[PDB]
């Protein structure tokens, strides 16, 4: 017998069910028992899934806006200033609105959690929604094991007073008193026939100190009594033995997504004391694997008991409808529920009872000169050229992002020749430049009006990558993302946006940037072979890119903008990995932006701090880095100003891009005059935070009229 397990299987619906009645119940469309009984459709569909595939069916999966602060509320972290908790209304208030927690991605995925926030040291059980869920299914006669965020990692995931709860000493007092509430919890479950309880602990895999397991020590021995299952993924165990050491009876961990685990279990071996339970199918790949070689694993490891290695929910919901992939891909792909189904067959076998889309020449034109990394001349002889093509005035002014788009717009995209939308998408450029030039801003954006997303624009355009037609796959709340496919050697067959960006300039005499997305962004929002180091991938989306900066060059742009989000994001869980990542992330960048030293080439990244990778981002070859300075009201100028040697322009931003209200000329002078304190004045530029898709045009103009008339003042 062969124990199979799963978890973190697709909440949303094959028909995005779930996007539909959250949205339908915020409109006010359908009831509250409309919205409660199209959830339960929801968990029947779920537990069916998993009853056809596993022995272990989970509960308590079906949170109705994000898993993290329903254990907020569970343990009664509500924040005072949403006052009496009332239930659903409080809920999506703390998710939602104005007063919502702060949004974060849940480690180094494509998921974002909502960040709890802990008033006080005292946790009570507000609402057991384990035991809710639980019972649901008892009734519908389907026994069940509660799916729990645990103690150590939900706190690790909080913050108090604006700082996060990871040390030691800082989680000591709360976790006495948050265990509490668990046992609480665990002992109701027991009471009612749970027979297992299964425990999410992935912060276990962040580097963690020799303090922190001697703390996980003391949690868990005080809930030894309960029958849990520890979960752990998305990298390897800090420390294998003190975690093995742990007194529960069963362990699981993710033998996908790193190599030491099993290293550690070969050198150390695994405790003839408890159960190992092997995630051995990976959660965040839509791969079909060879199941022989996953069954040597499963027998190597000596283990009893298998399951999917993180969260399925990674994954979109099913591939059975996906018929219009390129030749031969489909075969080759797996979603969430065909890796259930993966599991079944894992668990029959065990139990007895049973050169793809390859570019040769792209691949060596790859693998073959060191220069294609470094800019033919350094920044100081960059900049005197660039300045002097440029001839721009102190204290430019310019936008990094897409402009607002209008529901005639959004209308227009969905909507039928392939002329009169190229001719619409003109239209609004053409217009979107006069506006421009009316506030007075100095460098100019064409809009992109014509991209829905800055990553599958691209993807669509790139050989080698495939879009899918239904892959929906949740990002946060209702929204959710349709990832790309790189599956084989990518390469660009052809311009990508010459046709908008030249256009957009032949309008005006001042300059229009192209705007580029960077190679480890278009990586990282889709999935990829696993075949290839990330590297090579990387590199080859990096020359793709790089053809089309020098098409823009060649058409006469002064100015591209690479955007890479990923920089930082797609950065390993583990600090202790950030070496090896940004040695290739670093040389990713700059390959694509191997631009000529006419070039102005502007880095974007939306990130809120700076201090733990300015050493990394000094090493990428833009020549003007735009940040986001409002919400710390240029605070955030610090990490640059210590940082000796710094003489790179800095895009400032002024304006919270996230807020409607239009900031105040004396409130940008802060920011700017606080920028100015240290660094020379000649490398400062003025614009906004970041992208302006989510804010409407009467709160723009007015936002960027100030900006404009401050840049004067400042002169
Ligand atoms: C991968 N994601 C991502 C990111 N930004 C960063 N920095 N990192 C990321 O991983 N931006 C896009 C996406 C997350 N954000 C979002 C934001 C909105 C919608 C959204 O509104 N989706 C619509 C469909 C939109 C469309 O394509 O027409 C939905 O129906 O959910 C989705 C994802
Ligand atoms: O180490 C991982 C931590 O920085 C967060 O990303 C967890 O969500």
């Amino acid at each position: 017998f062969t124990k199979a397990y799963a978890f973190g299987f697709p909440k949303i619906g094959e028909k995005r069910e779930f996007k539909k009645a959250l949205e339908d119940f915020w409109k006010g469309k359908i009831t509250e028992e409309q919205f409660e009984e199209e959830m339960n459709k929801l968990r029947m569909y779920m537990v069916e899934n998993y009853r056809k595939n596993v022995d272990v069916i989970p509960s308590n999966e079906l949170s109705y806006y994000d898993f993290v602060l329903d254990t907020a509320v569970m343990v009664g972290a509500v924040p005072e200033r949403f006052g009496e908790y009332r239930g659903l209304s409080t809920y999506f208030d703390m998710a939602r609105g104005g007063k919502a927690l702060e949004m974060t991605k849940f480690f180094n995925t494509n998921y974002h959690y909502l960040v709890p926030e802990i008033e006080t040291e005292e946790f009570y059980l507000l609402e057991n929604k384990p035991l809710e869920d639980y019972l649901f299914f008892k009734s519908k006669g389907i026994e069940t094991a509660p799916w729990v965020i645990g103690p150590f990692t939900f706190l690790y995931l909080s913050k108090r007073n604006g700082e996060w709860i990871r040390r030691p000493n800082q989680m000591e007092k709360l976790l006495e008193s948050l265990v509490s509430v668990y046992k609480e919890v665990f002992e109701k479950l027991v009471e009612n026939g749970c027979k297992e309880i299964l425990v999410n602990e992935p912060a276990f895999v962040c580097d963690l100190e020799k303090a922190h397991w001697d703390l996980i020590l003391n949690v868990y021995r005080e809930l030894s009594e309960f029958p849990l299952t520890v979960f752990t993924y998305y990298d390897s165990v800090s420390d294998y033995e003190a975690c093995v050491s742990l007194p529960v009876k069963r362990l699981h961990f993710d033998f996908v997504s790193n190599e030491e685990n099993l290293k550690n279990l070969e050198k150390h071996g695994f405790p003839e004391d408890k159960k190992l339970v092997a995630g051995v199918i990976n959660g965040r790949q839509p791969w079909k694997v060879d199941l022989r070689k996953v069954a040597s694993l499963v027998e190597k490891l000596g283990a009893s008991a298998i399951s999917n290695s993180c969260p399925l929910f990674h994954l979109p919901v099913t591939l059975e409808l996906e018929n219009n992939l390129p030749g031969g891909l489909k075969e080759k792909l797996a979603f969430a529920k065909e890796k259930l189904e993966e599991l079944k067959m894992l668990k029959d076998f065990l139990e007895g009872k049973t050169d793809f889309a390859v570019d040769l020449q792209a691949v060596e034109r790859v693998r073959n000169p060191e220069d294609s990394f470094r800019r033919e001349k350094e920044y100081t002889e960059r900049d005197r050229i660039q300045r002097e093509r440029l001839n721009l005035p102190l204290f430019p002014t310019t936008t990094i992002g897409s402009f607002p788009q209008t529901p005639e717009v959004r209308k227009m995209r969905s909507k039928i020749s392939k002329e009169e939308y190229e001719a619409f998408i003109k239209e609004q450029i053409k217009k979107a430049i006069e506006l421009q030039e009316e506030i007075g801003l100095d460098v100019l954006v064409h809009g992109e009006f014509e991209r829905t997303d800055m990553v599958e624009f691209f993807a669509e355009k790139l050989n080698g990558i495939a879009t899918t037609q239904n892959g929906w796959v949740l990002s946060y709340g209702s929204r959710c993302y349709r990832p790309p496919i790189i599956y084989g050697t990518v390469t660009r067959p052809e311009p990508m946006t010459l046709k908008e960006i030249t256009y957009a300039q032949s309008l005006t005499e001042k300059p229009v940037k192209g705007m580029l997305t960077g190679p480890v962004t278009i990586m990282s929002w889709s999935y990829y072979r696993e075949d290839i180091p990330e590297r090579e991938i990387a590199y080859q989306i990096a020359l793709a890119i790089n053809e089309e900066v020098k098409d823009l060059e060649e058409a006469g742009i002064k100015i591209v903008q690479i955007d890479e989000p990923a920089f930082r994001e797609k950065a390993p869980i583990k600090k202790s990995k950030w070496p090896e990542y940004f040695e290739w992330a670093i040389n990713a960048f700059n390959l694509a932006a191997n631009a000529r030293p006419e070039t102005q080439i502007h880095a974007h990244m939306c990130y809120s701090d700076f201090n733990e990778i300015i050493e990394y981002i000094h090493q990428l070859e833009f020549d003007v880095i735009s940040i986001e300075a409002s919400r710390s009201k240029g605070e955030i100028i610090s990490a640059f100003e210590n940082f000796k040697g710094w003489i790179k322009q800095i895009g400032v931003g002024v304006w919270d891009i996230h807020s409607p209200a239009v900031p105040s000329i004396n409130e940008m002078r802060e920011i700017v005059e606080r920028v100015l304190r240290v660094l020379p004045k000649e490398l400062i530029w003025i614009n906004p935070d970041c992208g302006l898709k989510t804010r409407n045009w009467d709160e723009v103009i007015p936002s960027l009229r100030n900006m404009v008339a401050l840049a004067k003042e400042m002169r």
